[PDB]
């Protein structure tokens, strides 16, 4: 409308800040505290607060006065007139009963910060529930406004169908050819486009909202997008029940899911349940396990990556009656997703969808997978689209968070990823998946005591092929992300003096160190990010340079736990080293 409730207190108001990126309602007290304490001096009501005299055009509430019934410049004001902005209040409708809040100072920060220091993202998650939304809107609003800052790309030459030659206009910084970046082609809108560099090279791979055939000399612009208005909270209000509501158990489970009826039932005695699942503990199993235990129920599976949502579709394909399954692909289809399920049949008993592609519907169970990789925006969008009797958050605050491409200075603790990991970390999880089915007992006991407080167990026994060395080596920055050849050279001698390890997989905290490892040892390489989901049978973690990013325990965990039988780790930090229950080697004895 244009009369609403203060986004800080709940008071009624007709005023909103006209230079904050999202124009939020502010009451007469909070608007005062906002404008005196911040560069924001433009106040909007039904009519903007500007000077009425012709051609004046000053819009600084600290300079506008009320004369008669029109607003006035200091130079233009009539004889008697009072300021719009004095006494601690801004001139609005409900001037009597605007209470205000001490939390106005948290607003002023959220409304003014550039989203670069990690201190701001922690506030965005510890604040009041209404400000949790404002932070989330403005965060996504500035992120889409930064798109127009990155440079544009022209097509120099076509190296093949379908691979291209990036050419990036200098004079403005150049965005990463990444999934987090969606370009549109061109004076005709050719479609949506996503990019990926082919084997660490100067050319780029290519998937799109197909199928236009590109002409050399085209353009790719990171198009800024529109940002929703958040109304549903990040987490719906919690309800405890005396009996399984809305859902109807079955008798009985097949032999496979019997171990999870205990937990499947819990998911029915509360409005929302939170499930932690370290790698290999089979969370996709648990998630489809619900729809088997409550076969009458409509369940909607959702997550962030099309990869995660496809991971659920697959586990569902072999356990569920594909007749009433549907994959919800948006109108703009850029990634090739699942194919065996029907498409866009918004009525089927089983729905699979990206959060962004969620349709407005309802469910008896809503399953949100990879919850750590969410943003509080993502949550509020889930609760707005899906009215649901139950919600089962499934994720792991020890694995990866969502990439926050604006954050440069700072470290975000896992307790402040979502409103949901904040719960999992302080209160603990409701369900915990404690049996690891993927890893040798050596590496699971190291994580189980590093990040899981020894709640995590092992099924595989020890493997022996778990090794450990404190080789510092020197680091060199040809590329900004670091490089350390002196310890890769150790790997070469290791692998050359070793047998099956040739089929190992290289995992380093740094995007460059992998690339050179492609030169010096030519193994299959995967970033710790590009390894969640996949599991490998021999891995080598070559950390580097003692940066924070390198000592990041969470990312450490996802890398290590890719292993099925064997692992070694050349370590650049003496402290983390002795936490690995792996057999140590030395430079003089790496036999
Ligand atoms: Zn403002
Ligand atoms: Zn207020
Ligand atoms: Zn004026």
């Amino acid at each position: 409308p244009a009369v609403g409730s203060c986004v800080v207190c709940h008071s009624q108001t007709s005023l909103r800040c006209g230079t904050c990126i999202r124009r939020p309602f502010l009451c007469c007290k909070c608007c005062y505290d906002h404008v005196i304490a911040t560069p924001h001096k433009m106040v909007l009501s039904v009519s903007p607060y500007v000077c009425n005299a012709p051609g004046c055009g000053v819009s600084d509430v600290t300079k506008l006065y009320l004369g008669g019934m029109s607003y006035f410049c200091v130079d233009h004001r009539p004889v008697c007139s009072f300021p719009l902005c004095a006494n601690g209040l801004v001139f609005g409708l409900y001037k009597n009963m605007c209470t205000g809040s001490p939390s106005i100072v948290e607003f002023n920060r959220l409304a003014t910060c550039d989203w670069t220091e990690s201190g701001d993202y922690t506030l965005a998650n510890t604040t009041t529930e209404p400000l949790k939304l404002f932070a989330a809107e403005t965060l996504r609003a500035t992120e889409e406004a930064s798109k127009q800052s990155y440079a544009i790309a022209t097509i120099k030459e076509i190296v093949g169908e379908r691979q291209l030659l990036l050419v990036w206009e200098a004079g403005k910084s150049k965005p990463p050819l990444n999934r987090n970046y969606v370009f549109t082609g061109y004076k005709v809108q050719l479609g949506e486009y996503i990019f990926e560099r082919i084997d660490y090279s100067d050319a780029v791979s290519y998937k799109s909202s197909t199928t236009y055939k590109l002409t050399v000399g085209d353009i790719f612009v990171l198009t800024s997008h529109s940002v929703a208005t958040l109304t549903a909270p990040t987490i719906v209000n919690q309800e405890r029940y005396v009996k399984i509501t809305g859902l109807y158990p079955t008798i009985t489970v097949p032999e496979e899911f019997a171990s999870h009826v205990a937990n499947f039932q819990k998911s029915g005695y509360s409005k929302y349940v939170t499930v932690q699942g370290p790698p290999g503990t089979g969370k996709s199993h648990f998630a489809i396990g619900l729809a088997i235990y409550y076969p009458t129920a409509r369940v909607v599976y959702t997550a962030c990556s099309h990869a995660a949502v496809d991971a659920l579709c697959e586990k569902a394909f072999k356990y569920l009656n594909i007749a009433k399954c549907s994959r919800i692909i948006p109108a703009k289809a850029r990634v090739e997703c699942y194919d065996r399920f029907k498409v866009n049949e918004t009525n089927s008993q089983y729905l699979f969808s990206t959060i962004n592609a969620l349709p407005e519907t309802s469910a008896d169970i809503l399953v949100v997978d990879e919850v750590s990789m969410c943003t509080n925006y993502d949550l509020s969008i889930i609760n707005a689209r899906i009215k649901a009797k139950h919600i089962v958050y499934v994720g792991d605050p020890a694995q990866l968070p969502a990439p926050r491409t604006l954050l440069t200075r700072g470290t975000l603790e896992p307790e402040n990823f979502n409103s949901v990991t904040r719960l999992m970390c302080n209160l603990g999880p409701d369900i915990f998946l404690s049996m690891c089915y993927r890893c040798p007992k050596e590496i699971v006991s190291t994580v189980s005591a590093l990040v899981y407080n020894n709640k995590l167990l092992a099924k595989k026994e020890l493997s022996g092929q778990c090794f450990k060395i404190l080789y510092k080596g020197n680091v060199t920055h040809d590329a900004s992300s670091a490089i350390n050849r002196p310890q890769l050279t150790f790997v070469k001698n290791f692998i050359t003096a070793n047998p099956a390890w040739s089929k190992a997989v290289f995992i380093s905290p740094y995007n460059s160190q992998n690339a050179v490892s492609r030169s010096m040892l030519g193994l299959t390489t995967q970033t710790v990010d590009s390894s969640q989901g996949s599991e490998y049978q021999y891995v080598i973690f070559c950390q580097t340079a003692d940066t924070a990013h390198a000592n990041n325990i969470n990312r450490f965990n996802v890398a290590i736990t890719r292993a099925q039988k064997g692992i070694l780790c050349v370590m650049t930090s003496q402290a983390l080293f002795e936490s690995l229950e792996f057999t140590e080697l030395s430079f003089t004895n790496y036999k």
